[PDB]
C-alpha cells in the first residue's frame, strides 16, 4: 500500500533533515510531505515573533487543514516533533492515520503538555556548548536556544557523514522548546491525540534521548506498536535510512 507521510522535524532544524528519507519514500510509491514549521528551516519568520508551541506548529495545522475531506496521512515526528503531533491531532484527528515517533518526545493526555520535557530535562540536564537567551511574547518570558556545534557533534549526529553533520551546523537556527509555555496549556485530550495509532521509533544507541529516557517514555505511555532499530544514532534518518523507510512502509500496510 501506498500513503501520504507527513514529515515533521524537531526544534532548531527543518525539512532538510529529511533529504535523504524523502526520495527513499517516494521510490517506494509514496506521497511525502516534508514541512518546514514556523521559524524553521527557510521560513521567514523568526522565534522572536512565535510565542508558543502551538504557534510554532502553525504549519503544520495550515497544511492539515488544506487536506480535502476523506484524505488521511501519517504524522511522522522526530525528536520534539512529537508535540507537533499531539497538537495536530487534537484538531485533526480525523485526517491521521496514525503517528509514528522517531527517536521522539511522546506527550500523555494525564499529566501536563511539559511532562515529558521535564523528564527529558532530569535525564538529560548539559547540552554542552548550547547556548540560551530569552525574549517576551504575549507577556511571557520565553527561553530561546542555539545548539551547539559539540553538542551537535556528538549527541545528535553522533555517526552521520561530515557532509551531513556540515548541513546541520550551516542550517540549524534559534528556536525554542517553549517549556514554561507548555506547563500551562491544557492537556491533549483523550478523545483526540488519545485515540491515534501511536508507533514509537527508536535506537538504543542515542546519545541525548538516552535510553532511560526512551524506555520510561514507553512505559508511561503505552504505543499500539514499537520498532527498535539497531545501532544508528539520534538522527535514524540520515544514518539508517533504509531501515526507517521499511518500517514506515510496513506502517503503511498496517495503518489506513
Amino acid at each position: 500500500a501506498f500513503a501520504h507521510f507527513v514529515l515533521i522535524h524537531t526544534i532548531c532544524h527543518g525539512a532538510w533533515i529529511w533529504h535523504k528519507l524523502k526520495p527513499l519514500l517516494e521510490a517506494l510509491g509514496h506521497k511525502v510531505t516534508a514541512l518546514d514549521l514556523a521559524a524553521s528551516g527557510v521560513d521567514p519568520r523568526q522565534i522572536e515573533e512565535i510565542g508558543s508551541f502551538d504557534e510554532y506548529s502553525e504549519p503544520l495545522l495550515t497544511f492539515l487543514e488544506a487536506l480535502p475531506p476523506g484524505e488521511k496521512v501519517i504524522l511522522v515526528g522526530e525528536s520534539c516533533g512529537g508535540l507537533n503531533i499531539a497538537i495536530a491531532a487534537d484538531k485533526y484527528c480525523e485526517k491521521i492515520a496514525a503517528a509514528v515517533f522517531h527517536n521522539s518526545v511522546l506527550p500523555d493526555t494525564e499529566h501536563c503538555p511539559s511532562y515529558v520535557v521535564d523528564k527529558l530535562m532530569e535525564v538529560f540536564p548539559d547540552w554542552k556548548d548550547t547556548t540560551y537567551f530569552t525574549y517576551t511574547k504575549d507577556g511571557k518570558e520565553i527561553t530561546g536556544l542555539k545548539l551547539g556545534f559539540t553538542l551537535l557533534r556528538e549527541n545528535l549526529y553522533t555517526l552521520c557523514g561530515p557532509e551531513e553533520y556540515e548541513l546541520a551546523k550551516m542550517l540549524t537556527r534559534k528556536g525554542s522548546l517553549f517549556q514554561n509555555i507548555l506547563a500551562k496549556r491544557p492537556f491533549f485530550t483523550k478523545e483526540g491525540y488519545g485515540s491515534i495509532k501511536k508507533i514509537y521509533v527508536w535506537t538504543d544507541q542515542d546519545e541525548i534521548f538516552l535510553p532511560e529516557f526512551q524506555l520510561w517514555q514507553i512505559e508511561n505511555y503505552k504505543p499500539d506498536k514499537v520498532y527498535k532499530v539497531e545501532g544508528g544514532d539520534h538522527k535514524l534518518q540520515l544514518t539508517k535510512t533504509k531501515e526507517i523507510a521499511e518500517i514506515l512502509q510496513e506502517v503503511a500496510d498496517t495503518y489506513n
